[PDB]
């Protein structure tokens, strides 16, 4: 379990959503799960979504500025 592959997994969270993700949004969020728990990597990462959900956007492309205010529910 590192970065590598947390990518494919936090990536694919976002796709079952129908949402699309920027690389450095990707990073930040990579960064920001590092250490949590593979098997709750997914149900972590879905309070961001639920967040992105109702934050103001115009595309389905996620990107930084977008994550570093969704992480902010999650934590």
């Amino acid at each position: 379990m590192a970065p590598e592959r947390l990518r494919s997994r936090a990536l694919s969270a976002f796709k079952l959503r129908g949402l699309l993700l920027r690389g450095e949004a990707i990073k930040y969020l990579t960064e920001a799960l590092q250490s949590i728990s593979e098997l709750e990597l997914e149900d972590k990462l879905e309070k961001i979504i639920n967040a992105v959900e109702k934050q103001p956007l115009s595309s389905n492309m996620i990107e930084r500025s977008v994550v570093e205010a969704a992480v902010q529910e999650s934590s």
